[PDB]
């Protein structure tokens, strides 16, 4: 059975917030921008190589959530 391993070297600056189920992802960059003043509007998260839409669930997603900002 295959398992992919993403290796992180070291983690500078990584982030983990309480999400709920209940949370989409615009209530992550909401989360976010309330912590960093980071613009939400600035914000692409983006989930195993694919850009993750603003009304997207967060329980729908699930179990460790691991988004890139790019």
């Amino acid at each position: 059975r295959w398992v992919p391993v993403t290796v992180l070297p070291g983690c500078v600056g990584c982030r983990t917030v309480a999400a709920l189920a209940s949370w989409t992802v615009r209530d992550v960059k909401e989360r976010i921008f309330a912590e960093t003043g980071f613009p939400v509007s600035e914000q692409r998260l983006w989930r195993g190589g694919r850009e993750l839409s603003d009304w997207i669930k967060i329980g729908d997603l699930t179990c460790h959530l691991f988004v890139n900002m790019q």
